[PDB]
């Protein structure tokens, strides 16, 4: 683990955690909020925390992504592999509902309830920085 970038195939954007707790995607590589440090809390779970603001990516009960200043149960995600070798992150809390981390092709975050196994918006690829 060294800070990475979560580049999403669908749309080709980099996961971003704006200082205001807003999660989205951007194509600007020079954006100072796309560097993320992934912290493994166990064998299949991970923490996705911003290096620039320190916020942890989390997902509320409504399936919306946000930047939390605290590592709570809503910040833990299961990292899995698609058969095309892409990383997909499903909310450990909302695991049974099948809610993943995902970005609309236009760049916006896709709502938990609006994502599902197999989509292209949930296909993330861990790109290395420096
Ligand atoms: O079409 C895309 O732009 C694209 O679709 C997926 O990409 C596929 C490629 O196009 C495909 N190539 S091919 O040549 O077209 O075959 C192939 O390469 O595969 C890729 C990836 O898909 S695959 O690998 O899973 O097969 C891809 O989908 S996703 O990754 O799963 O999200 C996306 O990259 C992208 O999809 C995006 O746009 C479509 C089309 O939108 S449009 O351009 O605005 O028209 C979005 O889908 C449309 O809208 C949704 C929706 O809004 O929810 C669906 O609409 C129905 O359901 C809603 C919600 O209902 S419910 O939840 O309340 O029950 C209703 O409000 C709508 O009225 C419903 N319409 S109905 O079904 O006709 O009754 C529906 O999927 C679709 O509607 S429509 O037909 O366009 O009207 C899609 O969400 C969006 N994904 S996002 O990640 O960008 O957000």
């Amino acid at each position: 683990k060294k800070p990475k970038l979560l580049y999403c195939s669908n749309g080709g954007h980099f996961l971003r955690i704006l200082p205001d707790g807003t999660v989205d995607g951007t194509r600007d590589r020079s954006d100072q909020h796309i560097q993320l440090q992934l912290s493994a809390e166990s064998v299949g779970e991970v923490y996705i925390k911003s290096t620039e603001t320190g916020q942890y990516l989390a997902m509320d009960t409504d399936g919306l992504l946000y930047g939390s200043q605290t590592p709570n149960e809503e910040c833990l995600f299961l990292e899995r592999l698609e058969e095309n070798h892409y990383n997909t992150y499903i909310s450990k809390k909302h695991a049974e509902k099948n809610w993943f981390v995902g970005l609309k092709k236009n760049g916006s975050c896709k709502r938990g309830p609006r994502t599902h196994y197999g989509q292209k918006a949930i296909l993330f690829l861990p790109l290395p920085v420096s």
